[PDB]
């Protein structure tokens, strides 16, 4: 059956989701819509041609019984109240990261989704599905290089909003390599520790040190250097290397363009936009989640508790960054409702 | 608007098409089947929980008024006359590769369609649909190289089943380049000429004479050197390599997934199966076709003039074949309706 | 003993060859030199700090009896004269390829060696000397890839100079190829055939066709093709890779340099000469020829037989450059003088 | 004229110099060696063919005058008596790393040589001499990515032998890119912190910690993430790469083994050795040396201010070893004397 969706936030990364459902994936139809910038809504109607009604707030829109299941993509600090709006609803639930602003927030959903007689909140850590990733995942569960030691990650992008902050290295950018490692890993963090290198002449924005290098520690031992970079300039690339026991992983470099020789030179293209870099990653989350609305089943994608870790850590994360000093981390035992 | 579909032959493409257009594709729905084994469409439709009916051939299903268009998907000999009843009707035609089993009858084909007010055949010739080498084409085509003097490449396959025949290294592998390299170049060939070289002990099929080397010549002078290797036992793998003037490009590696290191190598997988190697290209090509269908828009996809340009160029390479001498190839100009 | 050398012809391979018996290899000294331009003699005595007697021609400075051997590093045109001069002296000869522009010269050098109590002359075929092809010849003759079936080479330069002319394709550049393959499959040939492409705008020298493809075949069948781009422009490479029955067998990539990530490319440098892409391969072969010549023994390396052979296989591609047909090809045995 | 060579330690690396002045590289001749195993002295002289005298020590052999420089090659702990004795005659003096045991003993070698009238002193850190290494220094530092920002390694080796100690992970392993990167960066460090990551199931050998990592500090900020890791198994790897505000620069795959195709795998050798990794860098950096006292001037390699400055900072390591704790380096200003 189709999966009638309403859409909370007509935003950049909304209007995104909202072509996906109506123009690239199978199975969905959005039919409601809202965002503060009511005008922003009406738009996004217009420019998607759907056939949706268009709500003043989210309060309204949760009230449409026809709808199934609602997106959340407005700014990620209103996520937790709009969330918890739906949990009183009998409607499944995709909110885009973060799940919360805060652990607090976080865990007020956590314990509210408890009460509930299924589970319906999804939330859109991408990473995940990403078919690389994936794929080096699934290698290292082999054994085949042994006990993973240390984990080598690098996440780049070209340059930075006037508008992007210190904290936002964490919150925007490293809050994927916090959800990812822990599941990539299949263990979970005692510490995180951000250090700053020297400051980048690229950086226009105050406050914001560039590059950052967080090192977070696992319950096992193994050890996660992440370079945080994003005024790169030359390009969006993430990067993964796993060094195990007896071998060593690592994503292969990422694109499908041709290998140039020319002007004294061999290369190959790299991608300047982190929007192209994951567009698998993000039809094949929301793909997964409307086919499993549409059988009235709970979602099999990144949880609440999933959410509730990563603010958790990310939370950590800023605390350290204050002062560069490592920040423990130690996070409770996952509910049975989560396994 | 959904497109609805109905399906001529209900075997492995058969159902693999179904399965796009059910469960991966988005706008279209499968309505109809028919197979000459009638056990095997009532199956598809069990399968893939169709709402739809099956008749007892093609002409049947073909009188259905609700149906938008065909997808042809049979035994490759059974194409031209299903293609011929299906321009009786006003219905768009997807077929499977080839349009026909002799030049004669792609000829056929194009002239009945000829007489049409506009073109409806769209050729499953996937390929031109892929990335990586669409990618290739789109370098190709900014001039950064120069002018295209020499194309090299290669289709290897590990193993081939008993059914497969010399004629088959043209008809059902080599035909995949014939029909890429024109369109690469845009430009028309002029002469093919197959050779062998020594003889392969993996060959297990009577007559089967592999490797093979394809070289075609174009109007514009470009010289394609294929390799055709069928019993290659390592893999499957599509190679190709454009020289230009002042530069050359050719296709990376394909595969997403990881480099591991281990046991005093580097390594990567190769893919064994040109089902998975091609699952995007069939996706896109499939998803195009039904969204011209969508607007009531002819294809834009290969046409029946490609259809043709293919088929008179397998026969050039099967007559090529018999003495390893080279055969001509004039091929007619591009009808307007085609152009 | 140090080896006291002379070096006739003084242009970019001399220097080159003077420079690594001077300041690289061991055991030889270059007390004489002489060249058509006498500026360039002079040029390098002073460049690379020589104690050595400039000569008027190469007459005289063979009639040198304090020289124990000469290396011939002129024009190919001009090897052959060289080389017969030389053979009436006791000295030791290592020349450059090509042996000679043609057959008949060849069969001259032969003939004349052949009279003489002990073998003198080493050619300059530099490939077989190679470390990576070296590589990949051990992994060939392992077995693990089965028999060869197809060899397909590229030979690419980015220009050339005014005095290069169609026929130095094979003479020059090809013969590079010829050599290499007989003594990579221990084969023989049975043909060649060369074709020309699409003329590149990017030839600038009257009567030089470029591309050139080149295929050979062997006795045991295995089929060769070589392109030949000589004004590439992007740069020097050589590139092989074997067919085998059962796998794939390929050189790498040759590079030193870094890879850089920069404005939207990832990025390795190419060779631009022979000079330093071959620098190992030169340096192993001379240092062979000198250390024999130290112990006055003949060389081992490849012969004036070598060279020979290759003539003939040469003087068949120049034969066919002029109407594009396959030439036959059967080789002499072996003199005993030559095993 | 030849540079006559005195060896004291003719072990394995001491009678690898041995071989490498002997047959490999031009210039010089070993006309001295002694070994506290005078034994293993009498074999050097016997198994490369040496004239050379046998001397009984080191003071011994220092007095003859007819020697131009020495190489120690003894036990680590032995080179800085060695050392200072060499220091009171006017011999040039290869050292081979460590210049000494503890900073103090080098802060004795250098106050020694800056009495001097020139220095004389070369200590054999390799790296430099790296083709590889050298390429990307020199790209980095045509600015073309801008300040370099962080720096990440990898000193990978297979396995160890029994007598390999925690330390020695410092003294052997680190101790290479100790050196390494104030020279890469032209920059001293500030700090080194050593970490410990989960154990390795492959460690055989008490206390040693492997995996480690290693961060250091430098005066213009950035800052150096360097995994060590000893029991990988897989091969012997050395990785670079430099962030730049601008772009990146890192070395290239290394090997001129082939690619192999080969059941549904592509691969290439991993080299195994670190001995023969650093064939070309050993050969490099001794001939330049050799190529300096043969002109009667100062090496121009690594220094006994660049020992100091290892010494200093592999001393800091092994503190931080201890706890785990970040430990300060100030490094005094360079002496004129060695620039
Ligand atoms: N997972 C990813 O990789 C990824 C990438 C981009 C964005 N996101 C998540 O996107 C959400 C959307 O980001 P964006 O880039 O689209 O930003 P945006 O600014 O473009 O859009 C948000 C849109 O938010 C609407 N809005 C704000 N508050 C609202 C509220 N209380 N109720 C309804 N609408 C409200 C804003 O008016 C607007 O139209 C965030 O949580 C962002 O982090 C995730
Ligand atoms: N483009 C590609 O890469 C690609 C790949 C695979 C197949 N194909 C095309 O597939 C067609 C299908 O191949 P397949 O692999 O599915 O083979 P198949 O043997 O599995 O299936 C064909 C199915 O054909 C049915 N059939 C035969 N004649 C029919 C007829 N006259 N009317 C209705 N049904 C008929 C057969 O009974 C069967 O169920 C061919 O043209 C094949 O070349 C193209
Ligand atoms: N094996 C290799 O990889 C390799 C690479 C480059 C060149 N070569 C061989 O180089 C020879 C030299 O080529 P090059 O690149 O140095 O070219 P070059 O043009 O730079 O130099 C040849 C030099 O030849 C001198 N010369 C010409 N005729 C002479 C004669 N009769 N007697 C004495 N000197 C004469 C020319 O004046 C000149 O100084 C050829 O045989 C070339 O094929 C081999
Ligand atoms: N730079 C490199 O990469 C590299 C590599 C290997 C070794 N090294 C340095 O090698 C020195 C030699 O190492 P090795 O592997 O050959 O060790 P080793 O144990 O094999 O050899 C040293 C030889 O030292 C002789 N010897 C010891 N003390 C002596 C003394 N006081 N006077 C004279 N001879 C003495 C030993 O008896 C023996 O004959 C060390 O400093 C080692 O670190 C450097």
């Amino acid at each position: 059956m189709v999966v009638k969706v309403g859409v909370i936030g007509t935003g950049a990364m909304g209007r995104a989701h909202i072509d996906r459902l109506t123009n690239v994936l199978t199975g969905a139809e959005v039919v409601a819509v809202t965002d503060i910038d009511h005008e922003a809504a009406e738009a996004a109607v217009r420019d998607f041609h759907l056939n949706a009604k268009v709500y003043p707030d989210d309060t309204s829109l949760l009230q449409d019984p026809d709808i199934d299941a609602v997106f959340v993509v407005s700014f990620g600090g209103a996520h937790e109240a709009t969330v918890l709006k739906a949990l009183d609803t009998d409607k499944f639930i995709f909110t885009e990261k973060p799940l919360a602003t805060t652990l607090e927030g976080a865990k007020r959903i956590v314990d509210k989704e408890l009460t509930k007689s299924k589970k319906v909140i999804q939330v859109g850590f991408m990473r995940r599905y990403d078919q690389g990733i994936r794929a080096l995942k699934e290698k290292l569960d082999t054994g085949i290089i042994g006990a993973p030691l240390v984990v080598r990650a690098s996440h780049i992008n070209p340059n930075v909003a006037s508008n992007y902050s210190n904290e936002m290295a964490i919150t925007d950018t490293l809050i994927h390599e916090i959800d990812e490692m822990h599941w990539l890993l299949d263990d979970e963090y005692t510490s995180i520790q951000i250090t700053y290198p020297r400051q980048s002449a690229e950086v226009r924005n105050e406050g914001l040190h560039d590059p950052q290098l967080a090192t977070l520690t696992t319950k096992k031992g193994t050890v996660i250097q992440v370079l945080v970079h994003v005024t790169a300039q030359y390009g969006y690339e993430v990067k993964l290397e796993v060094i195990g026991e007896t071998g060593e992983l690592q994503l292969p470099n990422y694109g499908l363009g041709p290998i140039l020789r020319s002007n004294a030179n061999q290369q190959t293209a790299v991608e300047m936009s982190w929007i192209n870099r994951f567009i698998q990653a993000y039809n094949t989350e929301v793909q997964e989640f409307i086919d499993e609305v549409a059988k009235s089943e709970p979602p099999v994608g990144p949880s609440a508790w999933d959410g509730y870790i990563a603010a958790i850590t990310a939370a950590a994360a800023n605390r350290s960054q204050k002062d560069q000093e490592t920040v423990l981390i130690n996070v409770a035992g996952t509910p049975t409702f989560y396994q």
